[PDB]
């Protein structure tokens, strides 16, 4: 038997949805910051890509674990060219925290079901999210401190592209 | 800049995001082999859903060493039911000898051109797909050998959950 | 003592409760050793002593907050089952009646504002996910063995190597 | 099927309950000597506990060595308080010398059926038990030169503290 | 800043108890240095140190959270307590005071669904159990003491051991 | 016995409530460079900060070791502001050279008493405190040259961020 709602598998299955999304879109700015010629940015990007598939398998295993199946839905086209590295970064920021309502939805909902398992697991991106808007809010104020100067943000890129 | 004629950027760009569907085609194999409870087959559709984003990857990283631009596309979204075991691997021999033709329509579009880069990068596709063809039927023949039989299937997969 | 009276009975009801669970997945080791099946008997016994863990940190978790714990009787379980399908069904029914006993503490405990209790109880909600989640997967297993030996010979050894 | 009587089958039956309850039984010592706040004496309750058990699944491993079969029994509702250190002690001692008294019996039925097997598998009780009596004499004797200086109880404590 | 002015005071204020809670046991420091106990000023040191991670934890948390940390002035503590016993309940209340403090922050941020800054603090709610329950250890330990220099000594070696 | 006079044991307590206000500034100007977003800056700040307290704690035993005992007062706020990089690094100058006169008043009072003890012991001070001054000085210079262009900034951020 699943054990959770079914409405709120869909809301486990929909935020998967999410993250297989968001990492589609850091590949996406990947290409972007490659067509620029930032190869520290594209590093960057890529591991943001590879770390949010972590995260939709995260909720994958937890559906499974309360007995529910995953279904994937469609990925829509993310943007492919941003106004520049401070607009890419801003999108993320916005995007991150798009993600973190979204999750903190997926909590209310559990927590007014008294589906204590859920609001218990969700406990992990909760935390997760605080550290994902933080680190693109720290390139955000460091790209407004180099303000276009390319001495800078070869610094800011080199820095980045050493992120494991 | 770009040293790759549009028709080849493109056909390369649209094998990409065929690649990238192929990652997504075996994941949803993944969720089905879960749904019927098969851990070694979910492991193994898990390998194959992130080598095939390395062959998405080699398409990114080739169109821009020759000067050009990634641009994604949408998702669509994969079946995530099959009649039973062989019907899924069925369907992935089906996809991989279909990416096969796809590449091969690459090849000789690039070699018209003569693009004789394109057409040697595209070797190695050519190659790995005779193994990723070659590695499907090896399973289907022990399927239709265990013809249905639990315990034989058992054996499989727990074979295939080997998978490195 | 800083919990409440009616939560130091029922952290210590659930002491018990987790104590009988052990007792019973002991019983279970009973039976499976009956019938001869000396991986089930290992994952039986694997499964009791992890259950004695979980009665313990209820014990010091009473403690650490002034309370004390009173050992009250041990009801006898049961000590048969219509099969290796039926007694892993009694254990999937067993820790799904503890998962909700847990569920019922931790609204106690958050509708007192004991936000110690709540917090301890935590741990115990995320371990209930995975015993009941591996007791499915046995489950599911023996639905597609069908009563087959071999296959049932087969979950004996995956069984008989927990550790 | 079973080599062992009836008879024999049911007393050692009834001694693997008895060592569940004595081990149930040091547990609530070790309940009593929390509230009281003596950490080494909860220690050796704990370790005795753990060592009655011990004693449970040998009898247990027997009785299916004989191609008998174990029912685990209601366990009975242990004290949870004594009027002092000594007088939990005493209360130990009284007990294992019952459990003595009780594996003797056994010994005694097996010995008239000529069950050999089963005389010579007491044995290692038979030895055990004088080293369960002796070790709580030695601990009620030291208590005894203590004579309530909680100088020496403290000492006490941490000797039996470190017991492995 | 994505924490509510509310929660960033709260936040804010905690800081600065913590930092006073660390300073508090220093003086107790000099408390148990002037009555020449080795151990229990070593114990009482430590206790320093560790408070000031909990402040630093806080200090980290506002800054993750886009909020600033404003210093405020530290109130002077006591400087004496009539004995070993009057000191240590003196830190087992003032534990107790905090720990409340903590689960007034708790609800204020869960009343405002700020449920990130909800699970930043259940750190704190299992680390208060375990500070109280040391303090209580001790405080149970010195009423069996009973004023004997000898066993006294005994304890101050113990806390003397404190890592 | 206290084995200092009642001057010099209130001068010496009133330096060790000094050297715990110099740590607590320290602090706050972590807060400032937090905010402004330096995190080598900080990384500085913080470890200044927690020599400060070294310095404390070592007036804190030599007061014990003449007999004497330590009263902890009251700690004043410190600023958690100032207008740029450089004009706080300008108040930790000025800070320590206010300490090393406090000091130097320290010593005075010790000389005049004949207490040669405690002129000894603050002759580490003496010295510790031209490091003190030294090292603000140099990054004060280096800021100068680096004239607030940031990639020379971003520098000597991460210079001061490897101190250990
Ligand atoms: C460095 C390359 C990163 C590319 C990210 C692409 C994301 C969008 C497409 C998703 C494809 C399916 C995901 C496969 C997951 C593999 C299973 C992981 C199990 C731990
Ligand atoms: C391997 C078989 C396990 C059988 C468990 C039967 C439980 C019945 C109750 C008996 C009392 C158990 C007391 C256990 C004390 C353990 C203390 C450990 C340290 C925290
Ligand atoms: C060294 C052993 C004694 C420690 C006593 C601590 C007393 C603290 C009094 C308040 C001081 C506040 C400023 C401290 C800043 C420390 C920052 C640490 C980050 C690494
Ligand atoms: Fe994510
Ligand atoms: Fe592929
Ligand atoms: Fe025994
Ligand atoms: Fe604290
Ligand atoms: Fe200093």
């Amino acid at each position: 038997m699943m054990v959770i709602s079914e409405k709120v598998r869909k809301a486990l299955n929909d935020q998967l949805n999410r993250e297989i999304y968001s990492s589609y879109l850091y590949l996406s700015m990947a290409t972007y910051f490659d067509a620029e010629g930032f190869k520290g940015f594209v590093h960057w990007m890529k591991k943001q890509a590879q770390e949010e598939l972590t995260h939709a398998m995260k909720f994958y295993e937890y559906i499974y674990d309360r007995g529910g199946r995953v279904e994937l839905e469609a990925i829509e086209k993310p943007p492919s060219n941003w106004n520049g590295i401070k607009d890419a970064f801003e999108a993320a920021l916005k995007h991150e925290e798009f993600v973190t309502q979204s999750i903190y939805n997926i909590l209310e909902l559990a927590s007014e079901e008294k589906d204590h398992a859920t609001v218990s697991f969700l406990k992990w991106f909760v935390d997760e999210q605080v550290e994902e808007e933080d680190q693109v809010r720290e390139i955000l104020d460091l790209l407004e401190k180099a303000n276009g100067q390319m001495s800078v943000i070869f610094q800011l890129d080199r820095y980045l592209g050493q992120r494991e």
